[PDB]
Parts: C-alpha cells; structure tokens; sequence
DNA sequence: AACCCTAACCCT
C-alpha cells in the first residue's frame, strides 16, 4: 500500500530541504525509498509531496524535521 | 536549533473526516496521546489544513497516528 | 580547493 502525503511549506524550509545543488533531497530520495516532489516555483507557499510504503515516508517525514530543526 | 516545530498537511475532507472521527473522538485520543497540537482547518471543505506543532517527537507521533490512521 | 566564511540552499 502506497500512501500520498502532501506537506505545506515555507521557501526558506524548502532551500534547506533541497540544499545547495539539491544534495539534500538528493540523499533524501536515496536514503528514504520515498518518491518526492516539490513544487516548482520560487513561490511563498509550497507543496511537498512524499508517496511510498509506510517505512518510506517515515524516513522522509523523519529527515525533512531534522532538516526544519537545522 | 529549535526545539519546537511547525508542521502543516494538506489534506482531502474524506481524510480529515477519519482522522476526526465519531464525536471527535480520534483526534482527542491523538492530541492525547501524542503530546502535540493538532489544528485542522474548520468547516465544510474539500480541502483543508492539519498543523501539527510541538516538540518533535510530538510531531512524529502525532504524524504517525494520522498515517495508521489514513492506512484503513 | 581556496586566506573560503555566511546566507541562502532550487532539485525532480
């Protein structure tokens, strides 16, 4: 069963969550198993897609706070 | 390094409606249980907003539940 | 990698 989440989020979380050259989600995508979106758009408010497996968008959700706490 | 955190979902009403459920009695018992702060946005919606606040592993608990919750 | 920091990080 795959699940599909979507987070709401601020443009300064996202830079953090993308990281220079997009080597956080890079290693997010390869670590989680998740499939991840975000949103095109140099926008104030944007979405974050996880889908996958329970486990997958655990260690997703797990990595994307990590990240939100610095 | 916060200790708090915000977190918001976009969430379809027929979601919502389960992770509310009966009397509200899904939500009391995840609010409890969890430790966290649980907004969903108010009303008649297709659409609406669950923020999650709290310490971390509030979040993630909270999180959790909505996910066993949504997986049923 | 550099006298190579921070503030901003923008990828599928």
């Amino acid at each position: 069963v795959t699940l599909t989440i979507r987070l709401l989020m601020h443009g300064k979380e996202v830079g953090s969550i993308i990281g220079k050259k997009g080597e956080s989600v890079k290693k997010m995508r390869e670590e989680s198993g998740a499939r991840i979106n975000i949103s095109e758009g140099n926008c104030p408010e944007r979405i974050i897609t996880l889908a996958g497996p329970t486990n997958a968008i655990f260690k997703a959700f797990a990595m994307i706070i990590d990240k939100l706490e610095e």
